[PDB]
């Protein structure tokens, strides 16, 4: 259509890049995904020492004519903290920074699958219909934007149609469990002392329970859930629906990154069922986010937590709860006391006593 | 692996999530613009409760809890504030000046342009493009063209007036602010000029401010026909000429200005054009000057970690959809030398950018 003092103009001019940085956030996603697609971290690691740009391009099957673009991509990734670069000719050479441990294929805790899963069309595309879903009232409505953009299908049904996407999700969860469980049994050692049995609800391939069982040789761990499963003498598996099937009895019931996927109604119903079972008393163990906890209250951590809340809002049916929200559920479910112990990775352990 | 190493890696993991979940920032901001949140709150005139805000955005009351969560995200990003009254009430933060429709410097169009399918999608073919040789005939100058059946962006703009309008409006909004900073912080750069050609000057926001601030300077914006045939800034000492800077003669002037233009293009055509400017700027023994309003990637004014992060993000954006980069001082100085220039001066302006005066 048709078509301020200097100090104010400069201030506003200088404020723009903060906005650009926000709306160009997808550039971080896509640059990281490229690094993974190209196996950059692995190729550098295989080299065994800093690798010159030309040799890196060659190993990546990037034409020498495009090495300058590879160089710019590396500069971005160095800034993100994955790699380092130096110029040994008076021609950059690249090596690994500590954050790259999380990209290496050889590490069972690498984040490759979660990355591919997270930036997949399945999870990004629905956001272009988020405004419409938000404005949809109650027969065109769906539980979330994901379903809104997948003809009514929630993520679990889409997982059953898309084996690759499903595999990425599971591998991504398994990778996190590898690291989280090792931090959990160390940071929260006292929470496992005294137990003879634990049920790991949504425990999947048993990565969490394997570590508990190996660390605390007297705990009989049972994974209760809907690749080959981890083996341990004190680790077994039971098939079931946590919402509509009865949870096996044990000294402790564990929910690792599970309750965050669901809204208060089905969570409360399940907790009430857990309170009945756990009562001689056992205890509830929740390894998950307490959004406003002191241990993750710094702005960087809060930013990432809130980003997860948005991610979950779009494709799951849960959220990252505050202590107040958790405490209300515990109270309503009939539990009497809880104790929070920080673990790491934005998450804590909540022990809840019936 | 000992426990301490496991905890350290577990605590480093969220940095990675934050990286790959970057698009959530993009999409939450775009939602805020789609929903007109800033404008609706501003029009309300004072902090607005959650339930009233839902109604004002035509979000059903049953979806208010989701709106609350989106606002919590946007408050953290710094666009809005939550005002404590004892439901949450919401108000505007300083950053929201850049979202309001009534401000001629708002960043709405640039945001929509930037997160558009045209610019996001080619990234899913970046690895394939990087691995493409100039032999099997599938090569293109960048991933954008690779993903657009060989079409480059300024071609897509001449054919797609909507996306094109987003991009030119986006540039205009920045120019509105940048030009006001420029004439203030670099006032001396305009001394003694009687003419200036703003090459790729768009819809004239830059030259309009130059012309008003420096009455002796006749300003000519030189851009493509589809950019300067519509509404644009007007002034008695400002006019527009159309053409292609690579194939047509640039208008003669005491100063040649490139604002956010040289960064779109690779060294070879940039050098050729700078050589042309050096010749033009030294005709008949009299010397003009070259002015570049652009990124100097390693300049002190944008050397901090946050600024550098945004510069490199732009370098990536430009790599995908343009044919240029954010050049370091080393890269610029080499071009100046090869083009035949004899001196330069760099003065910071703002928004990651500087003025380079280049003298023949
Ligand atoms: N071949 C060409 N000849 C002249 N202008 C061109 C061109 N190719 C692209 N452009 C123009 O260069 C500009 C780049 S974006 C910069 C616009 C303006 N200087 C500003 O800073 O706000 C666009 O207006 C685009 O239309
Ligand atoms: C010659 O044009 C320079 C382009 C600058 C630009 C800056 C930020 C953007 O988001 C963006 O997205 C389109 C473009
Ligand atoms: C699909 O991508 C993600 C999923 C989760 C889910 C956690 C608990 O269900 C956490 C982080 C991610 O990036």
């Amino acid at each position: 259509g048709l078509v301020m003092d200097a100090a104010t103009a400069v201030e506003l001019l200088d404020a723009q890049p903060q906005v650009w940085h926000h709306f160009l956030g997808y550039i971080n996603s896509m640059t990281l995904q490229c690094a993974l697609e190209l196996d950059i971290a692995d190729v550098i690691h295989r080299h065994g020492h800093p690798i010159p740009l030309n040799q890196l391009a060659a190993a990546l099957e990037i034409p020498q004519t495009k090495a300058p673009f590879l160089s710019r991509l590396m500069r971005m990734l160095v800034h993100l903290g994955y790699f380092t670069q130096v110029i040994t000719k008076p021609l950059p050479s690249y090596w690994l920074a500590p954050l790259s441990r999380l990209l290496l294929k050889q590490n069972p805790y690498n984040a490759r699958s979660l990355t591919f899963c997270s930036v997949h069309e399945h999870l990004v595309d629905p956001w272009r219909q988020m405004s419409a879903w938000l404005r949809t009232g109650k027969g065109k409505d769906t539980p979330n934007a994901f379903a809104f953009a997948h003809e009514g299908k929630k993520v679990y049904e889409v997982c059953s149609e898309d084996a690759n996407f499903s595999q990425l999700f599971s591998e991504g969860m398994a990778g996190d469990s590898w690291l989280f469980s090792r931090a959990l049994v160390s940071k929260c050692r006292d929470a496992f002392e005294g137990l003879s049995s634990l049920v790991d609800v949504g425990g999947g391939t048993g990565n969490t329970s394997k570590v508990i069982a190996e660390t605390f040789p007297n705990i009989h761990c049972t994974v209760f859930d809907l690749g080959p499963k981890q083996t341990h003498p004190n680790l077994d598996y039971e098939s079931g629906n946590m919402f509509t099937d009865e949870i096996p009895h044990a000294d402790a019931v564990l929910f690792k990154w599970v309750l965050c996927d669901w809204p208060d109604e089905p969570v409360l119903k399940m907790l009430k069922q857990c309170k009945k079972a756990l009562t001689v008393k056992g205890k509830l163990m929740i390894a998950d986010h307490v959004l406003d906890h002191e241990s993750c209250n710094d702005s960087n951590s809060m930013g990432t937590s809130l980003i997860l809340d948005m991610l979950f809002m779009s494709f799951l049916e849960g959220s990252l709860r505050t202590e107040k929200q958790w405490a209300k559920l515990f109270a309503e479910a009939g539990f009497k006391d809880y104790k929070i112990t920080p673990v790491g990775g934005l998450r804590v352990l909540i022990e809840v006593y019936p």
